[PDB]
């Protein structure tokens, strides 16, 4: 068939359009090239791009009987001669993903503003969840080059607006993520293991400001640690496996691991603390690597020394690497997610890094920021809905 | 905010639109819900679910300032209280497939025909390929049980109307595929080594005969692959590299295991033929993982017979779940291609079987058929664009 024609139906839906629309066009002699539906809050949007021989797309019949069936039960058509139009829509070269609780339409409206002031073209937008946030997706066209400072921009709104806003690659390649590591304390794990050990010590308050400066990037990682674990000098070994028992699991923590083994991941952590703590968990929760320090016993009782390689920030995404290579995926498509200083590295070398209640150190260089308390919200940021979190919940 | 509020604005797409709406909204008490926003030829779609105080969803200024600014530039708006709304649409439970060359408007009105028939709303139409066939999809929601009476009839229409039509499961798990196998005489190569091998012998016909046999069906694989193979007797083993210099990929084989290479799929092939062809290429494939039968030479000659096990059609099964066991995978989530009867098994163990240019034998216990002498067609089954195909490709 010679020439293209395009089809368009808009108004309140109703159930047979299309299968009327395409029926009515059988009897004209005519192919399809591209056909596009949605409805949206009961609003009907069909366009179809068809091609037919010269003969019938300049004849009186295929306008009338079109025109007339569709304009019967009570929605609009458009008809018209095409030729230079495009096939089938390009790509979105990103995707956009906001989060809050509650988004404001100021910062919505803060977002699409910083998008257009860049030339972005907003190709899609869609809800991902209601729970236990708000999430909002916008799939967009980016010019090359622009795409350093869009998340520019939108990390400058995020923090002005109280959102969560992170701008994602979304080729082919980038977006099969196949990987994952997490942090443990104050990551995978609420509150932090070190101070826990502390406090059976009578020191927390020493352990805890020393933990909180090492995870803003004020001191040495390793002296910061050696310090630390110093405190717990004279510990009876048992006292491992007491704060093993009392460990809770961040908010989400389990709906996050969960849903990455339906979709497949490669699961591990990555943290600075001690191995006989995370291995009981990580067994428990099925993870396939961890790494992680290790404290040094004499007579069953804590010397207050780790015994070495000390897993330091350099060390972090050491693991990551090591990880990946015996999983054999490439760096590109793994995640880490993390929220110290600590982790600056690590989540530098992933293909995506995620921040998740980060200090600002870590906030800072990450390729996205979670805000708040609920580790499930990484699902979002990996394209997955909640919807599609509960459907696939609800069938076991 | 107690009340929720609905904005819909449609009309002929301009630039800024987004942004207007929500600075708009944003001076009355707005906080977002739900967004969603496309554009199909030219013709926009957003709706808005708000919650604000029952103070301004009841009082004039939020609709004047909203319907004032979206008519002013020439688009309609609609506000109303909503309150019993959905806040964000169910996923889709399947998915179907239509690719054709052509596809008529016929074809795909018998499509939405059987669709509606049976009780399944169509929830988004797209274009997933331009080139090398025409490929349309349909999300879809099915009613509880109607699963298997829809892929029934879409297969009657499949036979009449000359397009491809595949439904499968769209929820989180059952689409992350991340395993395949291919056969590989007809499947990822073109035409039949055996043949091949045959004609050396001046035995073409014969092997010809009894391989269009096997393949149909007819035959019990084993028997045929013996009086076959007994063909040879006597052919020098350098026959062998002969044969396998002169192998052709099916077209778009290339594209296919590249693309799925950039996805993160283990990729292997589960073949009666011979492992001196079969490896060679598979190397140079960079396969994960080959199954083969094997060849017996006697002082550098082929003796006519095969170094048992036989890969038959309980091998090929056998083989793709030991492939899957070494990788991790489990068999929901595995991939298998095939044209002969001999495929029977791999393709009903397989997470989706899926039968290329097949003999009627396998067409008909297959998940999914394909018609077109194209392999990349395999890519449209497994959720791949071609537009995601050609930017992956472009960026190297
Ligand atoms: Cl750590
Ligand atoms: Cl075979
Ligand atoms: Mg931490
Ligand atoms: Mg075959």
């Amino acid at each position: 068939p010679k020439v293209s024609v395009l089809i368009t139906v808009t108004g309140v839906d109703q159930p047979g359009v299309t299968a009327t629309l395409f029926e009515v066009l059988s009897r004209h002699g005519v192919e399809l090239l591209n056909v596009e539906q949605v409805v949206i809050r009961h609003r009907l949007t069909l366009g179809v791009l068809v091609c037919c021989p010269a003969d019938v797309a300049d004849g009186p019949a295929l306008r009338h009987d079109v025109e007339a069936a569709i304009r019967k039960v009570g929605l609009d058509v458009s008809i018209e001669r095409s030729d230079d139009v495009p096939i089938i829509r390009e790509p979105s070269t990103h995707t956009i993903f906001v989060l809050g609780r509650p988004i404001t339409a100021a910062a919505f409206g803060a977002v699409a503003r910083e998008v257009a002031a860049l030339g972005v073209n907003i190709d899609l937008i869609r809800g991902v969840s209601d729970y236990p946030v708000i999430g909002l997706e916008l799939r967009v066209s980016v010019p090359p080059g622009a795409d350093e400072a869009l998340r520019t921009a939108l990390n400058r709104v995020s923090s002005e607006e109280h959102v969560d806003v992170a701008v994602e690659d979304y080729t082919l390649e980038r977006r099969a993520k196949r990987l994952i590591v997490f942090d443990v304390d104050s990551t995978l794990v609420q509150g932090e293991v070190i101070e826990m050990l502390a406090a059976k010590a009578g020191a927390e308050g020493q352990v805890a400001a020393i933990t909180d400066a090492a995870m803003r990037g004020e001191l040495d990682f390793a002296q910061s640690l050696q310090q630390r674990v110093a405190t717990l000098a004279g510990l009876p070994a048992t006292v491992i496996d007491e704060v093993a028992g009392q460990l809770e699991l961040m908010p989400g923590a389990r709906t996050t691991l969960r849903t990455l083994r339906r979709l497949g991941y490669a699961c591990g952590v990555v943290s600075g603390g001690f191995r006989r703590i995370i291995e009981p968990l990580a067994e428990e929760l099925m993870l396939d690597y961890v790494a992680a320090n290790e404290l040094e016993i004499v007579d069953g009782t804590l010397t207050g020394r780790v015994v070495g390689p000390i897993i330091d920030r350099a060390g972090k995404a050491t693991a990551l690497r090591e990880f990946a290579q015996r999983a054999g995926v490439p760096m590109a498509q793994t995640v880490a997610v993390g929220d110290g200083a600590n982790d600056i590295d690590m989540l530098a070398a992933a293909g995506l890094g995620i921040a998740f209640n980060a200090k600002p150190a870590l906030r800072e260089v990450a390729d996205a920021s979670l805000s708040h308390p609920y580790l499930d919200t990484v699902l979002f940021l990996l394209g997955v809905t909640r919807g599609e979190i509960e459907a696939a919940d609800a069938i076991d």
